[PDB]
């Protein structure tokens, strides 16, 4: 009755043997996840190779956040010393506005000070808890799946591995979608 | 001259050695836990059948927090992730309600963000540092040694280890017990 | 062109070379230190055999603190449970005044909630960040390097690094000091 995340994962396999487009497989995939996480606005970012990034499929749930959804964002937004967390140890973090600490998941949890920067980042835009999760197509960052909420909760491993799932199907997506598109 | 880990331990095995009454082992126990620990209250806390427990020994430091002894606390106020880490990992948990944080280690400690409601219910008892080791009688989630003060200080690894040493030793003295008392 | 700690320690180096005092050598580096750290205030604490210690080195940015050179400071300043961890495990010890949290690196960096006698005596210095590594003649404690910022900061394990190399460098400057005024 209540959705785990080997359904969620069934579909976006079924969208991708449909041969949707990538886009499309993505907007449909992130209402799925946001309803699944339970968090008031689940996000997909998707980098340029300028290192700027752009929000391209989002699901927020009631307006308890405001929408973010095709705005882009420069690449100072995210500093080369936290880029490489993602890219090198594929970290998933975890950013308690509350308590200012950030708890970072290499693929237990240890919790540090987060950058005053990043939190203003954050408390600017009405968010008290995030959790980001990198995804990749091969070896190449292709974006992030983003998931905020407008007040203080906490983040369990499970939730961590269900965000695993699902961005390591995503890759499965992407991969496929180039493939598929091969001149 | 004045109080170790050892010569607490001691007087436990004695008390195991001559049979007091069960009762009588843990209310003592728990007052030199107390004096060992220097909290301004440590109890002794048995769990029902049913999830819920009962405050069973309790030592204050004049009158610095009120009695709760005798009281029985429902089984939601430890949900059961929250059990789940004291069955099977046999956690001990601190909390530090001045910085919203909370340290478990399993049998170094990891500190991560406390649920709100567990500060807010700490809070509402006027406690600023809670210690909670699990008791157990062989495999059996027993109860928990509480140890809580009513200002902010820190604990140790070395107090979790004497904390540790006694529900070991506790953990003895209560099955034997049943052992002893069987019809 | 810019400064990184291989030109500070190659510095540090040269004056030995040079056959300078050690007083001078300790004098000369910590500007260096402050420079390439970017801190507001970065000094060389000398421990007395009683325990307590002395401001024998200071460097500050733009008197954007106050002058510590040549204070003395009580061994009650540091704890027996601090000075061991200084002792047995060399400990580099961050504090971050925001988050009432203290980050230790033994010889990864786990946080912990500090003090609240600690953190009143960096507040009522106008400090929001200290980041501490002991320095070493031999097996003898033999000081402190210390970093003060007036602002909130965040320390990453690079620059406790760089710090490390600093204390490393001293030590040997130290020792060679002590051979050359053996009587
Ligand atoms: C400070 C002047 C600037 C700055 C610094 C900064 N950013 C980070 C870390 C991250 N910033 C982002 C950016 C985003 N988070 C999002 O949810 C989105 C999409 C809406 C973006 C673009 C991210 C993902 C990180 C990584 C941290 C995480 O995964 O949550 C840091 C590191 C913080 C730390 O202490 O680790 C810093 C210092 N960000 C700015 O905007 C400034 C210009
Ligand atoms: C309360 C009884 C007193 C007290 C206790 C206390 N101090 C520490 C930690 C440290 N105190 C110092 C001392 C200094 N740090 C400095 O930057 C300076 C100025 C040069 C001094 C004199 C140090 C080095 C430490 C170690 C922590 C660190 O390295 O950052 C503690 C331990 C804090 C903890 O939680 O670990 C305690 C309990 N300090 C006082 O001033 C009181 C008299
Ligand atoms: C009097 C003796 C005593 C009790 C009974 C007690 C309850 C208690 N609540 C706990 C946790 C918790 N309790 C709750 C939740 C709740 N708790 C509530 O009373 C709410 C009804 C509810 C919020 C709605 C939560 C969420 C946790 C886990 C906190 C965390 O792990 O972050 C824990 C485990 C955390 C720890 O080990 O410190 C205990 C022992 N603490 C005590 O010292």
């Amino acid at each position: 009755v209540s959705l785990n995340q080997e359904s969620v994962l069934r579909r976006i396999t079924a969208r991708i043997r449909q041969s949707l487009e990538l886009e499309d497989i993505i907007t449909a995939t992130t209402a799925e996840v946001r309803a699944l996480l339970g968090t008031d606005r689940v996000m997909i970012y998707k980098f340029h190779p300028d290192g700027s990034g752009q929000v391209i499929a989002e699901s927020i749930y009631e307006n308890r956040l405001p929408s973010l959804l095709g705005l882009n964002f420069p690449a100072d937004d995210i500093p080369p010393q936290a880029r490489e967390l993602l890219v090198k140890s594929k970290v998933r973090s975890i950013v308690d506005v509350a308590t200012g600490m950030i708890g970072q998941s290499p693929v237990d949890i240890c919790y540090r000070p987060v950058d005053s920067c990043h939190v203003e980042y954050l408390t600017a835009m009405g968010v008290k808890s995030s959790v980001v999760a990198p995804i990749f197509c091969q070896d190449e960052l292709w974006g992030l799946l983003v998931s905020h909420h407008s007040e203080n909760r906490t983040v369990s491993e499970d939730e961590l591995e269900a965000m695993q799932m699902i961005v390591d199907q995503l890759a499965v997506a992407i991969a496929q979608s180039h493939l598929e598109h091969h001149h």
